[PDB]
C-alpha cells in the first residue's frame, strides 16, 4: 500500500518545504514588523509543543526500552553487543572529524573575506564565559553517568561552576558543583542497562518487571503514533518561525557560504557515502533503501535540532517499517542518541579549523589529532548537557589554545548546521542498529 | 446503621462549628497578643499537617485512577463521555458567571459606602504587579497541558514571567519562560488519560500495567480513610488559625457585607437550585439527597480552600457512600477538580461587577459577555496555577481595561468567599459524575 | 570458604590502611604543594563516585523495602514490633548520651590547654548563624514526616529559614518555608510503611505490587554487590583525599586529644560492651561474631560519614551473611538508618559538654537531663536534614543557653569524630534487628 505507507514522508517533507516557504514570505512581506512578538511566540508555539511533546516520552521510552532490551539476551552477549557498539560509534565520530578536517583544509573558509570581521559578532562578550576546563567536564560527564538520584537525574544534572573561593591570596577560580537543569539522560541509560542486566541475573522474579516496562514501552509508543501524525505542523511552524526570527535573505549565507557549505557536505558525504558504504559491505542490504525507510524522523531531526527528542519517532519507524529486530533497537538507539554525534563532532572540528584557517594558524599534525581526539569524546561530552548546543568548542579551544575571540560569529548561524548534525546523527544510530542486528543474526 | 454511618458528618460539622468558636475566643480574649507568632504557628500546624497529607496523595491518586479509569470504556465511548463532560463543566461554569452578574447588578454591592476608599488597602502596591497578557497566560496553559517532563510536572509549572531584554530602544518588557513552583495536576490528567487510551488501545499487554494502576489507587484509598478520619482536627484547628490570623468582629463584614453576601448567595443559588434541578431533571433522583451524601468533602472544602485537596475524600465518599460507577468516578471527578471552577468563575465575576460598579462603569451587554467568556476560561487558566487564587482577575481587568488600582481589598476577605468556591466546585464535579453516571447507564 | 568469604572484609580493612598511608605519604611529602586543586579533586573523586552510587539506590532500596517488608506480617504484630523497635532506639541512644556525660565529665577534655583560644576558629563567624529555633525544628521534622509531594520528597526537604517581615516596629524575625535540598528520607519511610500496611489491609488487589517492590529491591540488591566489589578503592580514595585536605600530623590530636578519645572511647564502649551485652541478654546468642559479621558496612561508614549510604551494603550483608530474617531487616534497618543515631547523640553531648566545661559551667542534674533528651530527639532532627552533620548543636546551646562563641572549633574536627558516630549508628540498627529477629521467632 504504497500512497497509504508513504502518506506520513510526503506530509513532513511538504511540512518543511511549506513552512520555509512560510517563513520566507513573512520575512519578505514584513516579518516582525507586521507581527509582533507576541504572534511570533503564537506563530512558534506549535514548535515549541512538538519539542514538549517529544520530551515527555523521552524518559520512558528510552527507560523501559533499555530495561526490556538488556534483559532479552545474556550478559555474554550483551557485553560484546555493547562492545562493538561503542567500537562502531567511535569510529564514526572520527571518520566524521577527519572529513571536517580533509574538507575545511581543502576548501578554507577561513579565507580573506567579510568573515574575517568580527567586532560585530563579539563585542568583548566572547571572552567572557564560564570557561570550564576539560578535566571539570569529564568530571561532570562521569558524575551525570552514575547519578546521585534517580529521580533528579530524570531532569537535572551536574554542572560545575566556578567560585572565587580563594580570597588568601592570588584569587584562582574553584570548582564548585551545584545540579542544574536538563535531563541526566546518560545517567538513566547507565542505571537502566545495569537494571535489566540485574533482571537477567534473576530469573523467574524478574518476569513481572519486565513484562510491567514492555508493556509501558508499548503504550508508550502507542502515544508517539499519534504524536507522529502531529509532527508535520509543528515541523511547519517551527521551521517558519526559526527563519522569521532572522533574516535569511542571503546576507549571513554570504558571509559563511564556504564554511556552511563544508558543514552540509561533509554530513551528506558522512550520511550518503560512509556509513552506506559501511551498511553494504557488512550486512550487504541496500542502504539507500533504508535511508529512505526512515525519513521521517529524519525531516524531524532537521526541524527540531534535538536527536533526543527525534528518538521516539525513530524508534517506532525503525522496528515498523524497516526489519531491524526489536531488541536490537531497544538497546542500541537510545545509546546512539546520548553517545554517537558524528555531525556534532564534524562541525565541531570544521568551526576549530575554519577559526584557526583565518589568521592563518599551522594545525600541522600533533594539533590535528588532538582536534580529532576531543572532538570524539566531546561527542559524549556535550551529549549529558542539552544547553551546549555549539559551547563545547571553547573548551575545545582552551585545551589546544586557539583564538576565541570570535567565537560568537556561528551562534547566528548555528540554528541552521546543527540541524543537518541531528539528522546525521540519528542516521548514524539507525545504520549501528541495523549493522549490528545483522552481526548479531549472523 | 445510621449512628456509625453518619458520624464523620457530625464530627467535621462539630470540628467546623468548634473551629470557629475556638478562633473567635481566642480573638476576643486577645488572640495574638495571648499567642504569639510560636503559638500561632503550632496552633495553624494541624491544618497545615492535613493539607500536607491530602497534598501527598493527590498525584498518585489522580493519575492512577485516570489510568484505570480511561481504559475501562473504549475509546468511542470516552471521546464522547468526556466531550459531553467538558460540555456540562463549560455550561455550569457559565450559568455561575451569568448568576454572578445578575446579583451583583441587583443588589449593586458597589455602592456609595465605605468600600469606595482604598488608600489603606492599596497603598501604591496594587498597581506594580506582573501584569501577565491573556495570550501568556493561555499558551502557558497549553505547555502546562503537554509538559515537558512528567516528573517536574509532578511538582512544577511553567509560568512566563517578563524580562526588559528591549535595551536596543523603547524598553518593551518580553516573556521568558521559567518554571515554577506548583504541580501541573492539568498536565498529568491529558498524561494518564493519554496513557489508558494507549492501555486500552493495546490488549494482553496491558492487563498487568491496569491491575497495577488499579492496585495502587486502591492502596491510595486506604491511606485516604485514615486520612479522613484526621481531617476533623484538621480543619478546627485550621479555621480557628485563619479567624484568629485577622479579626472578625463584623469590621470587614460592615465593610464588604454586600459583595460576600452576593457571592454566598451565588453559590448557594448555584449548589442548591441550579445543578439540583439540572440533575433531578435528567436523572430523577433526589439531588439534595445525594448533597446529603458527600457534606464531609463539602466541608473539608470549606475549611481547606482548595479544590484539589479535598479530592480523595470527595473519591472516597462518592465511591463508597452514592451509588456512582468507579470507573465513571475514577474519569470524571479529577478532571472536575482542574476544570470545573464555578465558583471561581462566579465570585470572579462578581468581583469585576463590584469594582466597576464603583466609579460607576457602564458594563452594557458587551463588556458583560467579555466578563462571562474570560470568566469562563479562566475558570481553567486558575486551575494549573495553585498561587493564583484570586491573582487572575488582574489579567481579566487588563483585557477589558478596568480600574485595576483598588484589587488588593479582595485580598484581606479572600480567605473567606474562596471556600465556598471550593464547596462549589467538588458539589459541581459531582453532580456531573452523576448525570453522567445515568447517561452511560441509559 | 574461609578464602573467599572473607575476601571483601579484608579488602576494605586494607583499602582504609593503605587510604591512610597514601594520604600521610602524599601529605609529607608535599601533599596539596605537589598536587594542586584539579588532582586533589580527580584524587577525591573515587570517594565521590562511591557515595554518588551508594545515594542513587537507597531510595529504591529504603522504598520498596518497607513496602516488601510492612505488608509481610499483620499490622498488630508490625504496630508491635515497630514500637518495640522504637523503645529500642530511644534507650540506645539515651544509654549512649548518658555515657558521653559520664565520660566527658570524668577525663575532663575541657581542662586548660590551647583548646582554650578560640579567636582562631571562631573569628566572629560562629555567633551569624541561622539560629534555627528548637519548636521551628520540631515543626519541620513533622512537616518532613508527612510530606506535600512524594517526588519533591524524593530529593528535597522542608527547611524553615527567618526572614524580617516586622517593619511595622520591633524587627522579630519570622519564620518562612522554602523547600531546600536534601532527600526527605524520614517522609518517604512513612509513607512506605504506611502504604505496605495499606496493601496488608487489601487482599488479592496487593498481591501483584509487592510482588513489584519485592523483585525491585532484588534487583536494587543486586546492584549493591557490585557496588559492593567496588567500594574498596572508593574508600582507599576518599580516606585519602580527606586527610590530605587538612593535615594530620598530629597539631590537631595534640589541640584536641581529649575531647576525640572521649568520643572515640564512648562509642567503642556502646558499640562494643552495652549493645553486645543487650544483644548477649536477650537473644543469647555471640554478639562479637556478629560483629564480625558486619564488618565491610562499618568500614564502609567509618570511610564515607553517612549512615544512609552504607545502608545499601548492610542489608546486603545483613541479609546474606547472618541469620536475620529478610522482612525484619527490611522494616527495621531503614528506620534505624533515619531514627537511631546513637553516635551522633554520643558526640552532640560530648561536645557540649566539653564547651561547657571550658568556662566552668556548672551542670549539675537539670542541665545535664535537658542535653540528654534534646540529644535523644536531635538523633531524629538531624536525621532528615543531610547538611547538619554537627550543625544541631546550636540549637540544643540556644535551648539551653551556653556559649557558641567556639562551635566552630569541632568543624576542623568533625570530619573524625563523626565517622565513628556512622559506625556506631549502623552497629545499632543490626543489633535491634537480630533483637527483635529473635523477639519474633520466639
Ligand atoms: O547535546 C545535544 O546535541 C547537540 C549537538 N547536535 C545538536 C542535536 O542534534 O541535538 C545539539 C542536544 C541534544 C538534545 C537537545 C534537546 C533540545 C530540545 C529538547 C530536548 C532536547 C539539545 C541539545
Ligand atoms: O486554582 C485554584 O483554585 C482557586 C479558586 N478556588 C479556590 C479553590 O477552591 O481551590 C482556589 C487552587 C486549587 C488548589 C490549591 C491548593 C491549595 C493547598 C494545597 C494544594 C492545592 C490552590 C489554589
Ligand atoms: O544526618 C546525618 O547524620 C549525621 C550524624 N552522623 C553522621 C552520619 O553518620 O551520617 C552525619 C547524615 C546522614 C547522611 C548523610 C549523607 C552524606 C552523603 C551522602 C548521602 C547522605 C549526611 C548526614
Amino acid at each position: 500500500r504504497c500512497l497509504r505507507a508513504n502518506l506520513l514522508v510526503l506530509l513532513t517533507v511538504v511540512a518543511v518545504v511549506a513552512g520555509v516557504a512560510l517563513g520566507l514570505g513573512v520575512s519578505g512581506a514584513g516579518g516582525a514588523l507586521a507581527l509582533g512578538p507576541e504572534r511570533l511566540s503564537a506563530f512558534v508555539f506549535p514548535g515549541e509543543l512538538l519539542l514538549r511533546l517529544l520530551r515527555m516520552i523521552i524518559l520512558p521510552l528510552v527507560v523501559c526500552s533499555l530495561i526490556g532490551g538488556a534483559a532479552s539476551l545474556d550478559p555474554g552477549a550483551l557485553g560484546r553487543l555493547g562492545a562493538w557498539a561503542l567500537l562502531f560509534f567511535l569510529v564514526t565520530t572520527l571518520l566524521a572529524s577527519a572529513l571536517g578536517v580533509g574538507l575545511a583544509l581543502a576548501l578554507q573558509p577561513g579565507a580573506a573575506s567579510a568573515a574575517i570581521n568580527a567586532s560585530v559578532g563579539a563585542a568583548g562578550s566572547a571572552e567572557n564565559a564560564p570557561s570550564k576546563e576539560v578535566l571539570d567536564s569529564f568530571l561532570d560527564l562521569a558524575r551525570n553517568i552514575f547519578p546521585s538520584n534517580l529521580v533528579s537525574a530524570a531532569f537535572r544534572s551536574y554542572s560545575t561552576t566556578y567560585e572565587e573561593r580563594n580570597i588568601t591570596g592570588t584569587r584562582v577560580k574553584v570548582p564548585v558543583g551545584q545540579e542544574v537543569e536538563g535531563m541526566n539522560i546518560l545517567g538513566l541509560v547507565v542505571f537502566a542497562i545495569v537494571f535489566g542486566v540485574a533482571l537477567r541475573k534473576l530469573g523467574p522474579e524478574g518476569e513481572l518487571l519486565i513484562r510491567f516496562f514492555n508493556s509501558f514501552n508499548e503504550a508508550t509508543m502507542v502515544l508517539v503514533s499519534w504524536i507522529m501524525w502531529y509532527a508535520p505542523v509543528g515541523i511547519m511552524f517551527l521551521v517558519a518561525g526559526k527563519i522569521v526570527e532572522m533574516e535569511d535573505v542571503g546576507l549571513l549565507f554570504a558571509r559563511l557560504g564556504k564554511y556552511i557549505l563544508c558543514c552540509l557536505l561533509g554530513h551528506a558525504i558522512h550520511g550518503l557515502l560512509v556509513l552506506p558504504l559501511i551498511y553494504f559491505l557488512f550486512t550487504r542490504k541496500n542502504p539507500y533503501r533504508f535511508l529512505w525507510g526512515i525519513v521521517t524522523p529524519l525531516a524531524t531531526a532537521f526541524g527540531t535540532s534535538s536527536s533526543s527528542a527525534t528518538l521516539p519517532l525513530m524508534m517506532k519507524c525503525v522496528e515498523e517499517n524497516n526489519g531491524v529486530a526489536k531488541h536490537i533497537s531497544r538497546f542500541i538507539l537510545p545509546i546512539g542518541a546520548t553517545v554517537n554525534m558524528d555531525g556534532a563532532a564534524l562541525f565541531q572540528c570544521v568551526a576549530a579549523v575554519f577559526i584557526a584557517q583565518l589568521s592563518q594558524q599551522s594545525l600541522d599534525f600533533v594539533k590535528i589529532i588532538t582536534i580529532l581526539v576531543t572532538a570524539t569524546a566531546s561527542s559524549v561530552g556535550a551529549a549529558g548537557i542539552p544547553a551546549g548546543g555549539v559551547l563545547t568548542l571553547a573548551i575545545i579551544l582552551e585545551a589546544v589554545n586557539l583564538p576565541v575571540d570570535h567565537i560568537s560569529l556561528i551562534l547566528a548561524v548555528d540554528w541552521l548546521v546543527d540541524r543537518s548534525c541531528t539528522v546525521l546523527n540519528v542516521e548514524g544510530d539507525a545504520l549501528g542498529a541495523g549493522l549490528l542486528q545483522n552481526y548479531v543474526d549472523r
